[PDB]
């Protein structure tokens, strides 16, 4: 039987649970067919390299060896590693690197891995907390890949792809579509994880642009700017700028003067912007605060 289905993750996990400690958001895939389709909707092929970052005891990363020309799975446990040697042992396109991807140097990793690949994708199954720091981490290195598809909560997928309009909008939509297209692509039933979540979880098609979807001075400010002033969504941009920016109480009569030399009312509320407007205003702080 394959790694993803109950019997066998059940006999995987009572001979090797004792062997590693169980972390925050861990689950361990158990649906062969959800799998593959996820693998369908990341377009993966005979040429595409694959990064898997956390793969459990190798559910998804096998479905991925099958079908992709290569796949590296970036693995922070020694423990889990071991369990990997015996149950990803079929598998000669699997490399395992041992090393945290928010360490990590993927650029290079890729250069090393990659080199008889057409295209390089991003698959994984991610656990809330690190869900946001890895995309973002991912997303700001630049790096040569087609795209990321990802498993993840549902609401936070929701935030990611989010339009404009909706009411999911919120600074997390606003920094992922900066760098890409982000698309909601299926609702995944809490019965294909053990142990299981308490809701239906989702996935998410994040395709890189071309380049940036709009023209800033200081990405890395931009960003800062948007979380600033999504932090109290109800309250003014202007208010929202004085209290979370290090340079808020210090500078406020000059943020207050590039408000109005940017012709953007300070008295709207943050979440009234555009990313139009956000990078306008990013551009015309960056160079007033610094």
């Amino acid at each position: 039987k394959d790694i993803a289905t109950p019997i066998r993750t059940k006999e995987i996990l009572k001979k090797y649970g004792f062997s590693f400690k169980k972390s925050l958001g861990q689950n361990f895939l158990i649906d062969t067919n959800i799998l593959n389709r996820i693998v369908d909707h990341a377009e993966v092929t005979e040429k595409t390299g694959v990064i898997e970052i956390g793969p459990g005891i190798g559910a998804l990363t096998e479905q991925l060896a099958k079908r992709a020309k290569k796949v590296v799975a970036f693995e922070i446990d020694q423990r889990l590693l071991p369990i990997l040697k015996d149950t990803l042992s079929p598998y000669e396109n699997v490399t395992v690197i041992h090393q945290d991807v928010l360490k990590a140097d993927v650029k290079s990793v890729i250069e090393e891995q990659f080199q008889d690949c057409d295209e390089i994708m991003v698959v994984a199954n991610l656990p809330y907390y690190v869900t946001t720091p890895i995309i973002m981490k991912l997303l700001e290195e630049h790096l040569p890949l087609k795209g990321i598809v990802v498993m993840l909560q549902k609401e936070v997928a929701e935030r990611m792809a989010a339009d404009p309009s909706s009411k999911e909008y919120g600074s997390l939509s606003i920094a992922v579509q900066f760098y890409t297209e982000a698309k909601t692509v299926m609702i995944v039933p809490k019965t294909v994880f053990v142990p299981q979540p308490n809701v239906d979880s989702a996935v998410i098609r994040l395709i890189l642009r071309d380049g940036p979807a709009v023209d800033v001075e200081n990405e890395s400010f931009f960003f800062q700017l948007i979380k600033a002033s999504f932090a109290q969504r109800r309250k003014t941009l202007l208010n929202n700028l004085v209290n979370n920016l290090p340079e808020g109480k210090a500078q406020k009569s000059t943020i207050e003067q590039v408000l109005e030399e940017t012709n953007i009312d300070g008295k709207r509320r943050g979440e009234s912007l555009s990313i139009e407007e956000f990078a306008a205003l990013s551009n015309g702080l960056y160079k007033a605060l610094f």
